[PDB]
């Protein structure tokens, strides 16, 4: 019907899988930068009040891996990870380094799968200096309870739009471990699921370089990496390679002994998006985040497809609009400034 807003499925010897993928907020980092949710009711602020909004989405949706960003640590022990634990969940929680208060998990029913390896990422290098930033990522190796292992990564990129050349950078660093956490002894990649907020947009050309395996970075200044808003004006262009030979990944996003004394990203994995980012009949783009300065899509579920998985379903987004007729993220009823991604796979055996 006309004007409606609804999150709807679209349907697009074997094992079957949900993954949500979701960045919740931080309330410290909600309150540091309050002046994004002047558009909010003051009431719908509070961790009291968006908890247990997030709680019920959660247990609606009833997913079996969720991959969790702006998890806020006071707040994961106290009642996060308890509330999840009780609903099934095994979790796993990697903070940011430094000063920050919060990190990424990824949590999974334990009826659906047993933990073969957890495999943190700092994406801060003391010994780099590019890499002065406190992100993190998390890689877990999972086997499904019934067949290849699953490898599911999270991460939460670098906001800073200037800064295109340190999120290339900690990206290549995921890309990098997962490399090495689902290499199997047959020397292909077991089933790959990767998660975030990436802080870039769709077709940006950090977009690309995940999506088609190769960016040609000639010419490109740090600012246009993301293609989030930006100056575009007296930035510098990026380094030839990106990063310095001491962080010991190649310009194929794997990791590589480091000895002593072209412009061309690739990495090795076949990855497509769950979102295709525009509703079909309008050209109109979807959105996963929208506050007081920002609607665009930063967040995504990455996998390996034609060890290939089949999107069964995924859980339609929203318009700008859409989201600004219900005044905006947060709201009385959406407790995230992001929206939450969600879909079912099927593993064939
Ligand atoms: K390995
Ligand atoms: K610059
Ligand atoms: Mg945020």
């Amino acid at each position: 019907h006309q004007g409606v807003i609804k999150r709807n499925w679209e349907y697009i010897n074997k094992f079957d899988f949900s993954v949500m993928s979701y960045n919740i907020l931080s309330q410290d980092l909600l309150e540091d930068n309050s002046h994004l949710y002047r558009h909010c009711r003051r009431p719908v602020l509070h961790w009291s009040f968006r908890f247990p909004n997030i709680l019920k989405e959660i247990k609606h949706f009833d997913a079996d891996v969720l991959c969790l960003q702006e998890v806020q640590e006071d707040h994961y022990g106290a009642e996060i990870r308890p509330s999840l634990e009780s609903l099934g969940y095994h979790c796993e929680y990697k903070m940011r380094t430094g000063r920050k208060p919060d990190g990424c998990a990824i949590c999974f029913k334990h009826s659906k799968f047993s933990l073969l390896s957890v495999n943190p990422v700092e994406f801060f290098r003391p010994d780099i200096s590019l890499l002065d930033r406190d992100n993190v990522g998390l890689v877990l190796l999972l086997q499904p309870k019934i067949c290849p292992a699953i490898c599911v990564a999270n991460t939460h990129l670098l906001y800073n739009p200037r800064r295109g050349d340190i999120k290339l950078t900690q990206l290549a660093m995921l890309l990098a471990e997962i490399s090495s956490v689902a290499h199997q002894k047959d020397g292909s990649f077991c089933p790959i699921v990767m998660c975030g907020d990436f802080n870039s947009v769709p077709g940006s050309p950090l977009y690309s370089f995940i999506k088609e395996g190769k960016l040609n970075y000639e010419g490109l200044p740090i600012g246009k990496v993301s293609g989030q808003e930006q100056s575009s004006r007296g930035q510098r262009i990026l380094s030839i390679p990106i990063w310095p030979p001491n962080l010991g990944i190649s310009q194929n996003c794997v990791y590589e002994v480091q000895q002593v004394p072209s412009s061309n990203l690739q990495h090795h994995f076949s990855l497509s998006s769950v979102y295709s980012h525009y509703f079909p009949d309008t050209g109109i783009p979807e959105v996963t985040t929208c506050h007081s300065r920002s609607a665009i899509t930063v967040d995504y579920i990455f996998y390996s497809a034609e060890g290939g998985l089949k999107l069964l379903a995924r859980l339609s987004l929203l318009t700008e609009q859409d989201l600004w007729t219900v005044n905006g993220l947060p709201n009385e009823n959406n407790s995230s400034d992001h929206l939450p991604l969600l879909a079912k796979f099927r593993l064939e055996l």
